DNA sequence: GCGTCTCGAATCTGATGCGTAACTTGGATGCTTCGTGCGT
């Protein structure tokens, strides 16, 4: 898989809609996911309309929507995809906490996308580049674009595991927002100020904001014990 | 067209209570599509 696009034919299999034109000029990329629309292939003109508040993610101007991306676009796909990791096998939904956590420290080895949506419906799955190697997990949430490495998620899970290995009340050496909004995100709070080491501190400060965000939601006083996440294409094909 | 002496002294020079009370102690919003009508 090489394009967000992709998922569609791969594990969704489904074909394309009728009424769609074949384009017969010089080649150039759809304006979703910024795949090639070459000689022979189905697009359609895009008509987002005015309620399409992501203008700025566009990858090209070429006004053009390739097929997949139309299947993407449905509202049954959007809703279907709102926090979905679309893998080779099939869609999961890492909507629970567990899940995020068994992606974040034991991802699936072959290329996958990873969406999560910070409100009611977004378009995500055009805009989520494709993860080609688990050790650089690339997350969509919402609006922001993340870069997850397991293995630096996995070095401040066990810098919290030290520092409130003794101590009865747990508390966070960094202060997080699942949401990633609160104007402190990302700032050491007091215990891990003066709790830590000056190397665990800066390591702490030198996270980047994606790995922030999956800490707000596998680090906790009672870590989440990871776990499968249930396939889910089977829904999307029955919703659509 | 008069002046000296005299031209103070010794206390006392605060004390007591009161020297807070009740409520308030946030709220709401930051999605886009699909279908069905309704104005140019
Ligand atoms: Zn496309």
């Amino acid at each position: 898989m090489r394009y967000p696009s992709d998922v569609v034919d791969q594990v969704f299999k489904l074909p394309p809609d009728k009424g769609l034109l074949t384009w017969d000029n010089d080649p150039v990329a759809c304006s979703h996911c910024a795949r090639p629309i070459e000689k022979g292939d189905l697009y359609s003109p895009s008509s987002v309309g005015a309620f399409f508040s992501d203008t700025r993610n566009l990858a090209s101007t070429s006004r053009s929507i390739c097929w997949r991306c139309l299947i993407l676009r449905k509202k049954q796909m959007l809703n279907g995809l709102s926090y979905a990791l679309i893998t080779q096998d099939g869609v999961f939904q890492i909507s629970k906490d567990t899940n995020k956590a068994w992606l974040f420290t034991t991802p699936p080895p072959a290329p996958f996308f990873v969406m999560h949506s910070s409100s009611t419906m977004q378009h995500l799955c055009w805009r989520t580049p494709v993860t080609l190697d688990n050790r650089l997990i690339k997350v969509r949430y919402g609006n922001n674009l993340f870069v997850v490495r397991p293995e630096a998620i996995r070095e401040a899970l066990e810098i919290a595991d030290r520092m409130n290995e003794g101590q009865k009340k747990w508390q966070a050496p960094i202060f997080l927002d699942r949401k990633a909004a609160d104007s402190g995100h990302g700032a050491l709070t007091k215990a891990g100020r003066e709790h830590l080491s000056a190397a665990d501190q800066e390591f702490l400060l030198n996270i980047t904001p994606g790995e922030r965000w999956a800490l707000a939601y596998i680090m906790h006083s009672k870590r989440p014990q990871p776990e499968e996440p249930e396939c889910i294409t089977s829904k999307i094909l029955e919703k659509l």
